[PDB]
């Protein structure tokens, strides 16, 4: 039957099932406050699906130039196309190969550039805004959005939506390696998966898949969406909580020097988005620190609620295009206070 919502991780994570529920606020509000991260499916059908394919992209503004990156190693690629992106997306001999002949995992960095998505791009940008789950919270005039009724004393999010857009990560090696490292944002987000990519060419990768999702500690509710539903995994996120932030400096500061970085006592290697959490420093972070996280596989239309100041990673499983939004709640407008 047609349920309202379920629970992810062990009944930690609320996941809602029709995101334009008029009565969603009042199951969200009593996790949003506790500061948990939060679920929300089915997105993907409100969309205009056509608008949100890699071929459309590549069609329409091929010709800009951009800097892309090179996931498995941070190198930046200057200055190329963006359909040298995009058309390598799901055809994986179509992509940037490196120094050792293989394929690369890219990242096109900045893209549409800072705050012109809705310039460039004004149909997905209306498709987008009139489809995001708890619109109250999430429009950009919503009656429990302050980002435009701040005063200076607060940090206020640039204009979005942002799109994240990368290959997914292939093999063993890749599995220590993120799409986006440990990072923290002083508003909130919400980030909606429009399009996962399964490639063709090395396209019988879906076993390694797995082993990704079982080894990043993945709920068993979550295991059963794929074997089950045959529902497309884009991405493994591992979200913590804001009142953690500062136990994951403490370990990341000790395995610095235990590698032999050279920093001083106060530098913030969360603020650095140097670091991507492997299973051993989640296992320490949970061992020597009493820290536990939300391991959270987003699915073609899922959107990831994202609490302000909670740190957290993003492991593309496969080619990803997803749209992110910031708004400010009043649950968590501590956040961007800029005294005390
Ligand atoms: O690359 C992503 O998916 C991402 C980047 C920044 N914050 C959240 C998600
Ligand atoms: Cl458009
Ligand atoms: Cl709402
Ligand atoms: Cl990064
Ligand atoms: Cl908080
Ligand atoms: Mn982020």
């Amino acid at each position: 039957s047609m349920t309202s919502h379920s629970w992810l991780c062990d009944g930690r994570l609320l996941c809602l099932h029709d995101p334009s529920n008029k009565n969603n606020w009042k199951i969200f509000r009593e996790c949003w406050k506790q500061g948990q991260p939060v679920l929300v499916s089915g997105v993907h059908k409100k969309l205009k699906s056509e608008l949100w394919k890699p071929e459309a992209f590549s069609q329409e503004f091929g010709d800009q130039d951009v800097d892309l990156v090179n996931c498995r190693n941070c190198a930046i690629i200057s200055d190329v196309k963006v359909r040298d992106f995009w058309d390598g997306f799901e055809i994986i001999c179509k992509r940037l190969r490196s120094e050792d002949g293989q394929p690369m995992v890219l990242k096109l960095k900045d893209w549409p550039p800072g705050e012109d998505f809705r310039d460039m791009m004004p149909t997905r940008f209306e498709d987008l805004m009139e489809n995001l789950p708890l619109p109250e919270y999430t429009k950009r005039d919503g009656r429990l959005n302050l980002a435009s009724r701040l005063p200076s004393y607060f940090v206020r999010p640039d204009l979005g939506p942002k799109m994240y857009n990368a290959y997914g990560l292939i093999t063993a090696e890749d599995r220590r390696v993120g799409t986006t490292n440990l990072h923290l944002d002083v508003s909130d987000a919400v980030n909606v998966m429009v399009y996962v990519g399964i490639p063709i060419g090395e396209g019988a990768h879906d076993e390694e898949v797995l082993k990704t999702i079982d080894e990043g500690d993945a709920d068993e509710v979550t295991k059963e969406r794929i074997h089950d539903h045959k529902e497309k995994p884009g991405a493994l996120w591992h979200i913590y909580a804001a009142k953690d932030a500062e136990k994951i400096r403490e370990l990341l500061r000790k395995v610095g020097e235990e590698q032999g970085q050279e920093n001083p006592p106060d530098h913030d290697p969360i603020h650095d988005q140097s670091w991507y959490l492997d299973q051993t420093l989640r296992k320490r972070l949970y061992e020597e620190y009493g820290v536990q996280g939300w391991a959270i596989v987003q699915f073609l239309g899922d959107a990831v609620f994202i609490p302000a100041g909670a740190p957290h990673q993003v492991h593309n499983l496969y080619s990803c295009i997803k749209v992110a939004e910031d708004f400010v709640s009043p649950e968590h407008v501590k956040h961007c206070f800029r005294l005390t």
